[PDB]
RNA sequence: AAAUUU
RNA sequence: CAAAAUUU
RNA sequence: AAAUUU
RNA sequence: CAAAAUUU
């Protein structure tokens, strides 16, 4: 009640923007500041239809390849059934009653379940190409043969050791010791400064998402683990509580290819809440400290690059200052197991982005122990006082990166045969990826100096990872390339993709930005396969095309025209409605300042007098000195 | 989706205190910190009985005295019928559709209605007798024609004595400090904007909404207008193309009413332009922030801003007692509206009178009205001269508005007030006018007591000097002076008299006294019973939150009032003590006292003290990682 | 809430 | 969405 | 949101 | 709740 008047108007503006009857009304005649848009192509009903053909065809090869019989899991050990978890806090068990139970043994089922998107492609662009794109991907849960498939390939593949030391890794993996948490502090308060996805899973035996586990995993759980940890108990504690240290192998809802629907699915691990958040501590206090390539002449690490904030051209100013090969260092940098190259042959710049296939399975469990080894040991030697707990949760990672017990349909409980091959889902998964990808680089380098620069040619490279490595290139990533050093207005540095994205420079005035750039078609695979009211869908759409010239689409002029075709489509009151109010769209002008080194700054409004409209009120200045 | 745990739990403490049916689970048994009570009389079903038999009688009594006729309203000025306003904002007029109109023409309608949880709760934890009795005496009602209309010509038609008054006058009685003022001559809407106000108060004509739905008609639209008209001396041709701009409305008070008198007297206020009282307000609310008050300076006789709270009631006696030998030193006298403390020795002796005036808006005088305008007008140019002009032409409209606005009641029909004299209760800066007539009046009195007339001293002579020669009315049995207990014992009264509606008692803490409001059972019990006022727990949720204010208000002294609303709050389940709405704390005697005293502020304690982490499923356990393993 | 990436 | 990096 | 006061 | 003062 009693409010100054002030205050009341800010109260009334928020109450505004949830009444889209009452935007609809107070925008209606607003000035809008519309995106570049390429114009229609065909109306609402055809595009529709179209959609609904393409919708069609996809939904019976999925059905189909879904249908298709997997393959045994005799590749895996078996470990029987696992009762459900007793353990009760307070007036309620940690696994709930009518879940993930089948008489008394833990379960699970797997799914495999078979666009507005795509009608706006149709409405915007050639039927041709967007029937063709949208045929070639789809968004979705895979199949049981395609999962069990990936799965064995992940989990029996013949991996080598990698020859590592704690002085290697300094030196490719440089952090500052000083960034690093205070992990000598006390665990809970440790523990809350984790970051995580509230609504991911929190794994066995809470069986619902974190943020309903937490007080169960904080109060109860942790407390127990913890316990059992300092006195040497685990074992009693995984004999008394198999679910407590259980995972459980999922299916990755992902963009497949429709060709290879029944050949690949890709799997990950769901692990304990308790386990995860208690390693997390270690993990991203890291992954805070580490440096990146750009950083540190020394660094192979590219996990942690930024495209924006000059970023781009970063990653270009860093490359020129490779030297020739068998002569002087190359320039590589790794983020999982993708990888950019740049060395000189005859002082001339050349570029390799090679990836490695199914690289999780190739990941051998001396790297693993030792990346393990590098994160404690950073931290015991930055606060010694808490060596050995953490020493202990180290062996905890290590077992959950390479032999957890896991679920996948059903109460039988597998594990991995050999201990080599990552569980990707596991805290650290891309450090342990980068790492082991950075290590196989490391070694082909040090071979160039050796006087092997044959190592250069796909024929002999391919041959180099899989034997000394164990890893595998995939097919056609191996095309050294000519680099453009100092490109033009609107050229490319190379045609080839790293982190996704070609690197492009593009004019502002008379200087050069640096920007990532795709070609259309790839833009369109992502518009039209979307990693999934009416007002809702309305609004996903623009936040969508929003997203999309931001990451780059709008440097590509038929992108830029379609994602601009989407935002104008969207109705005002959508545009400027309060979510989880954000009322800006991506110009071309402000997505270039976001990729230079300009200062942060707000993307420019579509509506430009929209708070003023909203509010019913423009400030108008009435001057109490007036002469009368 | 991305948060620290951190995080994750402190939104978990948010929604979980939303979530009525958890809180209800988690604290069902909690360790509970309960009050002290009286017990149980009769349980629910009884005391919703007897609660409803009282409460039948109450609507006739209310019923019959509606039916009463009302007199005529032929002693005010007549003005016909006003034109419904035709000033649009965008897509809508700011007088809206089918409201207010009655065939192109301004119209209202008075509402007197006949329509308790309070009650029930009282027959359950007290004495039925005297239940009864408390609650057929006083009812929270609309009132009635009859008593509206006598107070409104009382209050519109009274014969008034102009007031010597002057700045310097002024200056002694209502100091301030300068530089507490709002510098007025800043921006006009950034001083509107800083004003504060009842956000569902009516906003008046010709908004006819409440002020938190007109405000944007109000500042984009008719304020501008407005000030064009203000700034070139135009608000005559302003007012004759919309009148409807500078009309009031006179309104029934809803009010606690003793029932006998329900036909006699029903409280009329007036309700004036958003446009306009927001202007008045940027003077008078900047005013109101400088104003000093009788305990921080000696020659003060206002208490228009004085709190009984942190040692306020011990300054009061502290004050008190630097009163002089009547007819030969400076007596102490504060006032607050029509409500006056005085202190004067006979002999070295202290006496007390607590003298209150009947209907006193009808006895301010346009003087005095006037000269307060000025006074406020002035204090603000001198510090900003800047601004004179501009806030001198506000200056008019204030007193226009307090004095001779016209005004509808029910119909088309338009009155004014006849005479200037007279203050238009509910016009901005009503309390402080009403306060600084009756603070001139007291300050002749004092005079008078000097020059030696110290039979005004005395009831028949006080009485006989303030309707003579101050044109205002002392309420009978108002003036009947006390000697004062100086230096109250432990549980003692300063006196039995009431100043700011409560009595002034010392309480024991340790061998400290405390300075506390009190009042006599009956009184808390009259408050509780008549609630000045949706789900069940809604409902719960009030009972607490009413049993807390009277127990700060000074119930807790009483030990029967005390006793009654711990019975409240012990009978409010847990989720209503600890759902979202300080919330979940009780006012315990101790920090009652404390609140009283010059102690430094703390929190009320928790009813439940484990309530946090109960509700959040989780107590913090210190886990250390330097362990040897 | 959204986009890209691994 | 299992862990994650980069964006607004 | 709530108590008292004018 | 017409303007308000004090308080939680
Ligand atoms: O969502 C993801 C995608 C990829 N990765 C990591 O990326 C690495 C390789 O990805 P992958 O092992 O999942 N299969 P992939 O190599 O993509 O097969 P292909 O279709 O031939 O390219 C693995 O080591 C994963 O741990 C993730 O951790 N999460
Ligand atoms: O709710 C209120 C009460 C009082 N007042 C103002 O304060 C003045 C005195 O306040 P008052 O409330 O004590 N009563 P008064 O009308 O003088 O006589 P009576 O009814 O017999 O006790 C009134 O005359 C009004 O100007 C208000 O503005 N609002
Ligand atoms: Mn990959």
């Amino acid at each position: 009640t009693r409010l100054s008047l002030e205050a009341m108007l800010a109260e009334r503006a928020m109450v505004a923007r949830q009444d889209l009857a009452g935007l609809k009304r107070k925008l209606a005649g607003a000035d809008r500041v519309l995106a570049p848009q390429s114009p229609e192509q065909c109306g609402r009903e055809s595009a529709q239809a179209q959609a609904r053909s393409v919708t069609s065809e996809l939904k019976s090869a999925v059905k189909e390849a879904q249908g298709l019989e997997h393959q045994t899991l005799d590749f895996l050990e078996q470990l029987g059934e696992y009762p459900v978890c007793g353990i009760l806090h307070g007036d309620h068990p940690v696994h709930p009653s009518g879940t993930h139970n089948n008489n008394g043994k833990v379960s699970v089922k797997r799914q495999f379940a078979a666009s507005d998107a795509l009608t706006c492609a149709f409405r915007f662009e050639d039927s041709d190409l967007v029937r063709e794109t949208a045929l070639k991907t789809t968004y979705t849960d895979g199949t049981w043969a395609g999962f069990v498939q990936r799965l064995k390939m992940q989990t029996t593949r013949k991996c080598v050791q990698e020859k590592v030391s704690r002085k290697l890794l300094k030196q490719l993996f440089p952090y500052d010791p000083q960034k690093l948490v205070d992990v000598s502090g006390e665990l809970s308060e440790l523990v809350l400064g984790i970051k995580t996805n509230a609504i991911a899973s929190a794994g066995p035996p809470y069986w619902r998402t974190k943020r309903d586990a937490l007080p169960d995993m904080l109060d109860c759980v942790l407390p127990l683990l913890y316990d059992h940890i300092v006195r040497k108990d685990l074992t009693t504690l995984r004999n008394k509580h198999p679910e407590l240290f259980l995972a459980e192998c999922k299916n990755k809802t992902d963009r497949y290819e429709v060709e290879s629907l029944g050949e690949k699915t890709r799997p990950y691990f769901s692990h304990p809440f308790h386990l995860s958040a208690l390693v997390s501590v270690l993990s991203q206090s890291f992954s805070g400290a580490l440096k990146i390539m750009t950083e540190d002449s020394t660094s192979f690490n590219a996990y942690g690059f930024s495209w924006t904030n000059g970023g781009a051209e970063d990653l270009a100013i860093w490359a020129r200052q490779a030297g020739e090969a068998g002569k002087k260092p190359p320039r590589i940098a790794c983020y999982g197991d993708d990888t950019d190259i740049y060395y000189r042959k005859d002082g001339k710049l050349y570029r390799i982005c090679p990836d490695f296939k199914q690289m999780d399975g190739s990941v051998d469990a001396t790297t693993i122990e030792a990346v393990v080894d590098y994160v404690v040991d950073a931290h015991v030697k930055q606060y010694p006082t808490a060596r050995q707990f953490w020493e202990e949760v180290g062996k905890l990672w290590v077992e959950m990166a390479t032999q957890s017990p896991f679920l996948i349909d059903g109460t039988k409980v597998y594990r991995k045969m050999q201990k080599d091959g990552l569980m990707t889902g596991v805290v650290g998964t891309t450090l342990f990826d980068t790492v082991k990808s950075a290590l196989a680089y490391n070694d082909w380098a040090d071979q160039l100096m050796f006087g092997s620069l044959n190592l250069l040619e796909e024929k002999y490279a391919i041959e180099f990872f899989k034997n000394k490595h164990g890893l595998v290139i995939k097919e056609g990533t191996w095309k050294p390339a000519l680099v453009n050093e100092d490109p033009g207005f609107g050229e490319l540095w190379t045609e080839q993709k790293f982190l996704g994205l070609q690197l492009k420079v593009v004019r502002r005035e008379n200087e050069k930005v640096y920007v990532p750039n795709l070609p259309f078609e790839d833009w369109l695979t992502m518009w039209v396969t979307p990693r999934s009211t009416e007002t809702m869908r309305e609004r996903t759409l623009f936040d969508r095309a929003r997203g999309l010239l931001v990451t780059g689409a709008v440097f590509d002029e038929r992108a830029r025209g379609l994602m601009g075709a989407v935002i104008n489509s969207t109705a005002p009151e959508v545009v400027c409605m309060r979510v989880q109010i954000s009322d800006g769209y991506p110009s071309y002008d402000w997505v270039v300042s976001l990729y230079s080194r300009d200062h942060p700054c707000d993307m420019p409004r579509v509506f430009p007098e929209a708070a003023t409209l909203i509010a019913s009120y423009r400030k108008q200045v009435m001057d109490t000195r007036v002469v009368i």
